[PDB]
């Protein structure tokens, strides 16, 4: 049985968010940090367990990975497809590593940052960096509950692991990533009806609006997927919020973890280039989309045996 | 008999800094949140009592106070004095208002900066927004206990709070900010020994240093201070670590309360000037100060009577 | 000097409201518990210490006052003021003994409630029994949050507790309870917008309405009430959520502490009866009143001192 | 591979239980509402993660099973059998559907009680309607420490999940209801010594009567039941407090979870009818059972994949 | 005002109990730390809170007093009374410091301990170490509810608190430790009912005997103490288990506080000689002191200004 | 089969209870032994929620012989008294180990009353230790202890007696030693270098990097690699206890392993050394003052008994 990294990790309430380019040359000191990952993520969390949940997950890109491995390739491997919609984009924005850190505490998440930047340096360039919150009871910016229909147990197991249809890769995931700014004053315009007809959700309690009711171009119609057998297709995700309030910065951080990207992409096509029944996703009208890249996260002892 | 502002507040793990300039003309809007600042404090807070431990401190500037209030003003209200010295310097940086946010949660603070930014949208220009966070044990950047010589109860009270000396602002008091960015890579340079000989107390246990073994030049030395009575001067301290990782940004933001700045201001001069056996505090070689103002935090009923 | 019952008690998450009536030849026995009620709270609660948070409130009405006491009066004691307004009435009904329990567990106010009553029966007559409890986010049966705009602290006690203006009887306080069933049906009619338009503030986010927008048959525009000096008159509410699924039965439990009963009956005035400008409040058309009666909880030295 | 309902949950310090009869024609309404309990359950307790601990257990009755289903039914599924015992009795009542909500705190039980009974309002009567709270330091109202035998990890999850002896619903269990009143004078009016006996362990420390002192007729002796083999054959007990002071109502809310109602009945048969060494639980004495039903829990995927 | 000692403080589940006499030549040593054990409390303490709750009381013999301190006296120093009963000994043994040190941990205590004792090394012998624990619903080794009755707030103040009546030590205290061993056997042969006779209330609800019920050999019987006040006079006690399990030791450790030791003096009279009325305290033949003890417990700022 | 709670969730007290059967005392000890999980449960349900009390029962290999008859743990013998050129450790006897873990020292307390209360008079006690931890896991030495313990199924396989003796599966081997510290030579060392003496950095608890961490380091010696090229793994316990009197500031190792094979070859590191290292540079500030080795079986053999 492959151990994976900590994908199916509880609900925190703080992350970081960590996305770097390797620099020509930084290939070798990248590979030493590689295996040390788990390492640091036992030496930071262990001092506050167990209310500190630390978990650090490390993902590689598809161009990454040519420059670190040779041999076989993660068959859902490929860069993030940029989507050029008719009203909405999902921009693809270059991306080598992710370190996807959460805990209970944002201390613990730095103090993790901090270790493995701190072994990085002079090898990666930092493109992104995002110290994400848990807001209130479990609410995004938009001021909806975020993570309801998220799969458990075994159900979330099945969504997110690779298992034999690539054995060489077993216990691997892949990440999607994107960051969104929203537009809240336009947002904050609407009527809680109206925002209730974009997400598809009732805002305070947070049921699912009847099948009647629920309009076609909603986040909640177009994110769901029925796959070839009746199933539905589940994605794990967590978003995690994230601003400055001089600068009027609202935002979500969107995370995705699936066994095939397809899922994902499959979701995105829907939400960005629209269907015969619906234009796109409301949800974009209010949610712009300033970065996108795509990872492969792979199984723990893939990167302790390197 | 006055009703001051949550000074005298519970240890928190998070905190926002806001600090503000009033642009020209923006001093009815400003004059309105003052009002209103208390029940916004109320309306984001209660929902999460008892746990969620929010409060607000609000401070006003010097060249502020004579823009918004005709009348007297705070007797040791002024512009934050710049320190020149031979080696270091306390800048002074513009602000106006101070908004100091504390909560057992980063959302808290988050919701209530929020509303109150909305509101003066407009009118302020954003100068300086910090998001802090409580590291591990009380710790600071530098890896030291930060806050063991706090004054607690009744001699906290008598230390911070504006009394008979000056009646018409009593349940006041005076707040200076400053925003150090620490040099990590020359500070992890020296030896432990070192560093407790910088701070003035050992590292692991915080149990200060032998009187005969404390060097005079190192933070304890400095800013300990005792008044033409004989007495301790002592100041509440409320540091907060923040900081990126990417950035390579590793911080400590300062705020002190003091019942006259006059106390501030003396320990500030013993550190960046001197004394007889001191050339400078030793903590300023790995610490920049980037900005500096002093505040006014009226008593709450002042200002809810506008 | 005179030591008050624990009115002004921290929040708890549970309670539960006894009422009953002083049986013919009762008297001798509800004197012994009196005496006893402050042992049997310490009994029952110290177990459960620090976090228990066990108190218990003892209410006198009018009529059994004059039944168990000789001598003077408290002011402004007299039985619960019926209001027939031209739409919603204030009904009262029977209740001698009011007590109050809280704690942050249920079976902390069960086990004195049982001690309580063990002592009584054979001498009392129950009237009404509620079981208590805290709702999501401090949020009551209409989806609002409850207890926001309540004193704290010195203003709370100026406003709850008896003083020199009836020194006999100093310590004291006056309850006023109401039990109310909601129309959920009726309530979940309206948006949230219109629903916002009956309380007077905003329903996710707690910010009370502009005073431009506030409606003047908005609950809290009615409950709004200055003196002649321009001070705001204030009472401490401790309404509880109540109810059971199969019955349909969705409630508030009002109680509400004041220094005089006419800051009470003020409001109550303005609610059931109306002013110039509006015909009632609002929420009285989503509420009934089922129940109305008037306590004086004494000092708790005046319990033990008989 | 199998995926039950929440029937194995950690310890939980509020509970409601709920029981009602199916109307003549609701039969579609509450098909509708079954498909849909689990993401009910999802929509109320997500919010207060990790330390809601919300959960719904939803049970089915005998009579209730061939109005709702037309497949096959589980195997040991059949209406509560009252008990005529010389002196005590266990009467059935009435009770199609079973709600057991669960959480750390009644207000997430009463929320999804609340969407549960709004989904159902025309097709459904109520029957009974419980508000359970944990009572101190794990005890009923008795004064005893309640659950202490129960069996854990593994140990439970044989005792109370259907597998291939019925394959079909493998992954259910079945749950047992009988709701106690106390005679709370007659019981404080015993010594602590005779309170021991008729429990059969100790009121403070809870430690177990040695087999020596342990009179036949205690509540531990006779609720032990060895199986042919001399394996003990073990029940899932959740039993809450519950009551009313102004009526005197002191009770026990019981419920117990098997892989087969044999077990629980064989035990209920002890309790009620006795043995050649003991009469009745002596218990009994001072329980009052006033209700009585008999559900089967199936799998979380059996209510999913109804449409 | 004076500032005291955390001899009132929010009750703590672990404490360490340490008495020690001061050797030939050791005064120094001792005053040196006596004016370090503030800030020794607060550097092991500090970054463990808000949950470690560690406090530390001094307490100075009569004997000791006089070779560390000159000039004035507390009025009621003086070495422990033996009292040497028809049946029962209430036995006094040397002690010249006390160190009460309590926390919600064991470690705390210890490592403040190691502290103190760290400093005090050669100077002093020990007489007495004891580690205490409390049960998780405050029991103690005899199964009862151990503090229910200890005053709190104001009335624990008035107590326990030095004022007027000896103003140079207004703030201070008086502290008599005994540690007890206990016969468990012949205990636990007797019945709940009987217990509770001995103890004067309720094993399993603590609810007090009625006074008509009430055996006058029982404990609490003969710790009501009227003084010709005629109100009560009251003690602070936080008594704590401890033992060994090899050596079949059960134990109490008592410490009393009192503003004068002639009120825990003459409640240990009554225990130990009895009444006309009872012959002994009957927890007495269920229990032995072994050590017996009497500190004055002075003001924090008494040892601070050394 | 049934494991004992070996795998534990951390505990911030302890009490570990080393004892000897008496002459004649066998029977009372198979009641007890049979009885001794409804204890843990009697004592440790009414505070269910967080308690987390456990007791894990161990049976020497002297005292086996005289309790049961037939079959023995393969790994089942006397603990290997080790007399290196410089340090020692000692064999002292143990016929009974009860390990006791709870949230708090009153509930463990209370669990070792019930047990040594039916075992009066027919045991002898040998060691009865009160462990605490410090609040951020650090041991007496102030470094972070537990760090590389295993977790998960890695802790399974590592600890559980499975397949390779198959009547004893859920069983495990627990070694114990009790050390006493000299805390004056040790808070006489730098950080830095103490840092070199365990082999991980003391406040952050980052190992030390392979190029810097010294041979005869803590860390080093107790690294082991087995035939496979796998790392062979042992799960711990370690607790802080003292005496501020006494000048006793102790650790208490306690080690769970699959085989002793395992738990020994490391102790072999530490007192003889390799080629690269005389021994291990915490035994200069560390002595052994007892030392014995328990089977600790399935839950389920206890019970059937
Ligand atoms: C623009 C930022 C986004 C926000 C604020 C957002 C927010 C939400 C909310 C409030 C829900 C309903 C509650 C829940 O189940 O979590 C939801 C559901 C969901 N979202 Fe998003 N979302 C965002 C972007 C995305 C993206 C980019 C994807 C995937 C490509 C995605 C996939 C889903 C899925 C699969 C669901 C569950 C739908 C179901 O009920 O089956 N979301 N999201
Ligand atoms: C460069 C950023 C600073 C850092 C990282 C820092 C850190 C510390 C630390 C570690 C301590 C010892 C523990 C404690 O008692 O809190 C301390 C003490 C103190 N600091 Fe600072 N400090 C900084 C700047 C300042 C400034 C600007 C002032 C005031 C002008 C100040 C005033 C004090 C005082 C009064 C004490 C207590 C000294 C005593 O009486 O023992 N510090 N600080
Ligand atoms: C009248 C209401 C009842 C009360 C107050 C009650 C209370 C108790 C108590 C205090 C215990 C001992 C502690 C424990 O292991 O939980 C116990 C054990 C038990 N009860 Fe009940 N019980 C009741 C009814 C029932 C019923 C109706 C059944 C089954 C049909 C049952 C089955 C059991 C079982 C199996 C045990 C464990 C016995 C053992 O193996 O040690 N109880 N009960
Ligand atoms: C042998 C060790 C002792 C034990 C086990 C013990 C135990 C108890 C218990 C169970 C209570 C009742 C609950 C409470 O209010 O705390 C109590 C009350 C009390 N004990 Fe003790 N006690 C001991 C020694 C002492 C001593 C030596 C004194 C006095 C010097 C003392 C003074 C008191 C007082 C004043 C009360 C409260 C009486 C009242 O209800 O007003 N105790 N003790």
């Amino acid at each position: 049985e492959p151990e994976p990294q900590m994908v199916l990790s509880p609900l925190t309430s703080a992350a970081i968010f960590l996305v770097v380019t390797i620099d020509s040359g930084g290939e070798d000191t990248v590979r030493d940090l590689l295996s040390d990952v788990a390492s640091l993520e036992r030496a930071v969390g262990f001092r506050a367990q167990p209310d500190g949940r630390l978990s650090c997950v490390t993902g590689i890109g598809s161009e990454a990975w040519d420059r670190l491995f040779s041999g076989a390739r993660p068959a859902g491997l490929h860069p993030f497809r940029e989507l050029d919609g008719p009203v909405h984009r999902a921009v693809a924005t270059p991306g080598d590593l992710l370190f996807h850190i959460r805990a209970s505490r944002l201390d613990l998440c730095f103090a993790l940052a901090t270790e493995i930047m701190g072994r990085l340096r002079g090898a990666v360039t930092p493109q992104d960096e995002v110290h994400g919150f848990k807001y209130f009871d479990e609410r995004d910016m938009l001021g909806f509950v975020d993570g309801t229909e998220n799969p458990t147990g075994a159900a979330a197991r099945r969504a997110v692991l690779v298992g034999a249809e690539d054995p060489a890769f077993a216990g691997g995931s892949y990440a999607v990533v994107q960051k969104y700014l929203h537009d809240i004053d336009a947002w904050e315009g609407l009527s809680v009806e109206a925002q209730e007809r974009v997400i598809g959700r009732r805002k305070m309690t947070d049921v699912e609006l009847s099948d009647d009711v629920k309009p076609a171009d909603s986040h909640v119609a177009l994110t769901s997927v029925t796959g070839p057998d009746g199933s539905d297709l589940e994605i794990l995700r967590d978003n995690m919020p994230f601003g400055s309030v001089g600068r009027e910065e609202f935002g979500t951080y969107f995370i995705g973890y699936a066994r095939t990207p397809e899922v994902t992409e499959t979701m995105l096509e829907r939400m960005f280039l629209g269907t015969a029944s619906a234009p796109h996703d409301r949800i974009l009208d209010f949610s712009t989309a300033v970065t996108g890249s795509l990872f492969f996260t792979p199984a723990a002892d893939f990167l302790e045996d390197l």
